[PDB]
C-alpha cells in the first residue's frame, strides 16, 4: 500500500523515521499488508498551508 | 496533517478502522500532532491497480 | 493548479458538479490561477474511511 | 472531507488563505459538509513540475 | 517514487497493466529510478468526477 | 487524467521535463485519453522522506 503522510515542518530526521517506521508496523499488524508492499512518503508544509476548519494550524516547534 | 492510505481492498471494516487508530496513535506519538489535528483517509483498489517494480500485486483475501 | 476533493459519497451528480464549478471560479478568484490550468478532481469514499481526530465519520445522506 | 490543492509557488500568504477560505465555503455550501470536517492542504511546486498535454506552465507573478 | 494515475473508469485490465508498465519503464529511463523503487498506484473515476477548465470530461467507453 | 510523480530531488530540469513527456506519451498510448486531458505533476522530496518496507531510500545523485 502507498501510505502518504502531509504533516507540518519543524520534526526532526529522527521523529520522521520513527512515524514512518510505526506507521509502517501498524499497517502490517492491521490489514495484514507484508511489510514489502508498504511504501510511506512523508511531506512537510507550513502550519499556513493547513486550513482545517477555515482555520490555518500554527506553526509546529515541540515547545510544550 | 493528512494520511492517505491507498490499501488493496478485502478487509474488514473492523481491520480498517483499527488500521486508522493505529496510524492516529502512531502519528501523535511519534511526531506530536494533537490528535485533533489527524485526518485519516482510506481508499481501496483491486490489486491489480497496485504495480510495484513492474509487478502488480495479488488481491487480498484475508487467507493465506 | 489541480484540486482533489476526496469527499463522502452520496451526494447527487448536481451537487459535485456544483462543487467543482465552485471551487474552479474560488481557485481562479483568489490566487490568479487561469481557468484553463484548473483540474478538479472529485474521489467519494465511504464515511468509515474518513477517520478524524480517531473517530469516523457518518454515513453522508442527504437528509439530517 | 480533504482538499488538496497543489498550486504553483509565487503567491502572498493573504492570497492562499483566500483561496483555502473561498474553498472551504465552497464545499461546504455545495455538497453540505459541516466546515469542522473539512481539511485543506495547500501545496506549493515551480511552473515546471506543471505539465499538462504536454507543456510547462510558466511561473506565477501575478503581473498583467 | 511514487506515481499516482488517476483516470477515467471503462478502460481494460490489459490497457491499465500496458500503462503501468509503460509508466515505470518511462520513469526508470529518464530519471535513474532503480525498478526496484517504482511504485505505481491507479484509481478510477467516472469522467464526471473529471472537471477540466470547469468542464467535466466525458466517460470513457473504447469506442469513438 | 491525474498523474502525480512523487520522486526523490536531485535531478537536473531536463531529466524531470523528459519524464513528463514520456509519461504523457505512455498514458495517451496505452489508455487513449487525449493529450489534452492530461496533467502530470511533479513533487520533489529528500529520499529520507520516502520509507519504502521500513527503510529509507538514498539521496539521488546520478554517480554510477
Amino acid at each position: 500500500p502507498v501510505i502518504q503522510c502531509d504533516i507540518r515542518q519543524g520534526r526532526t530526521a529522527e521523529q520522521k523515521q520513527a512515524m514512518a517506521e510505526a506507521i509502517t508496523r501498524a499497517v502490517h499488524e492491521t490489514i495484514g499488508a507484508p511489510v514489502e508492499y508498504i511504501y510511506v512518503l512523508i511531506r512537510e508544509t507550513p502550519g499556513a498551508h493547513h486550513v482545517k476548519a477555515g482555520r490555518t494550524l500554527p506553526e509546529y516547534t515541540g515547545d510544550g
